């Protein structure tokens, strides 16, 4: 049987917070069968839950963010839900003692190595999977989002970029998903932003743990960063993994063919609800038989 896997031990790191430019603690634990992925604020006392819920998710200007009964928001979650789903976490507590989890440096490599420190223990439990039945296809203006019957997990995702520093020739990126393709292709692209927005923002008191440290940043005309790219479609690369972490706000691994063309955090979000809203275009599915396991959710 596929089991349910968390953490073997609590472990903990510090960053700065892209929004406050507080140092921010973050403390991962394991936790039991079936209660999934929990995003929880100590700084807030009493603290606060926040289940990974694709309902709860809220597309704000900087990243992502989770809301609960009363507004109430925890921040920048998407690049470790990525991790998470890579290294194929179904069940763990994350604590953060700030409105937000760190930034570190932009990508989701830190908390792969983060969630290895911790380890990795299989629940005698089966693992459930979102399995793709119906073609779903989302849309917004010349924007879209699909998913399609298929025995695996594959992602097709094409970014309209109009920028000197993305040539044409990377505007797109499609992989068959696995914990090692993730780790060594998609966990270290890091997020991007514009320069003058950034400026504008910090002048407000916002995005104050902005930096080089954290982030791609060009101005108009090119990548401002002292070394460059890590990868020459790195932009691309880090839509993906933004793919993957939007996708993971349902707490289980999907079944099946993403394709999205200008996508990003709203329509993503906006798929994965029309598909689970939709009980004929999708079912749980479990594997008693380790050698059915398609071979994109096989362990690393
Ligand atoms: C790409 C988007 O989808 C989205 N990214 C963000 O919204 C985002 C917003 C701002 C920054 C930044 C910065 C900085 C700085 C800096 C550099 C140098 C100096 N001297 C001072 C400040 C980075 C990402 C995302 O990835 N969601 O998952
Ligand atoms: C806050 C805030 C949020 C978004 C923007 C914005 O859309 N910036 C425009 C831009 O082109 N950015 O790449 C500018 C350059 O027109 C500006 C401010
Ligand atoms: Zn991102």
């Amino acid at each position: 049987m596929i089991k349910q896997r968390t953490l073997k031990r609590i472990v903990q790191a510090t960053g700065v917070g892209l929004h406050t430019g507080k140092k921010v603690t973050l403390t991962l634990r394991p936790a039991p069968a079936n209660t999934g992925v929990i995003y929880r604020r100590t700084d807030l006392n009493p603290p606060v839950d926040f289940p990974a819920d694709a309902k709860s998710v809220r597309d704000t200007m900087l990243c992502t963010c989770l809301v609960n009964e009363h507004d109430v928001r925890i921040s920048t979650v998407e690049h470790l839900n990525a991790a998470l789903a890579g290294l194929g976490i179904d069940n763990i507590v994350i604590e953060v003692n700030a409105p937000e989890i760190p930034i570190m440096d932009g990508s989701a490599a830190p908390f792969v190595y983060l969630l290895l420190d911790a380890g990795i223990d299989e629940l005698n439990c089966a693992k459930k999977f979102v399995r793709i039945k119906e073609t779903v296809r989302v849309e917004d203006g010349d924007k879209w989002a699909e998913f399609k019957p298929y025995n695996g997990f594959s992602l097709d995702f094409t970014i309209d970029f109009n920028h000197p520093a993305i040539d044409s020739s990377n505007q797109r990126y499609a992989m068959n998903f696995s914990a090692d393709a993730f780790m060594r292709q998609i966990s270290r692209a890091r997020t991007f932003g514009f320069m003058r927005d950034i400026e504008y923002l910090q002048s407000r008191g916002l995005c104050l743990g902005g930096s080089f440290d954290c982030a791609i940043v060009v101005d108009d005309y090119r990548v401002l960063n002292e070394d460059g790219l890590r990868f020459e479609d790195e932009f691309v690369r880090h839509k993906m993994l933004d793919a993957i972490g939007d996708l993971f706000m349902c707490g289980h691994n999907i079944i099946g063919a993403f394709t999205a063309y200008k996508s990003g955090h709203a329509l993503n979000n906006k798929l994965l609800q029309a598909v689970l809203a939709k009980q004929e275009a999708w079912e749980y599915v479990t594997f008693q038989d380790d050698a059915e396991l398609p071979l994109a959710f096989k362990a690393p």
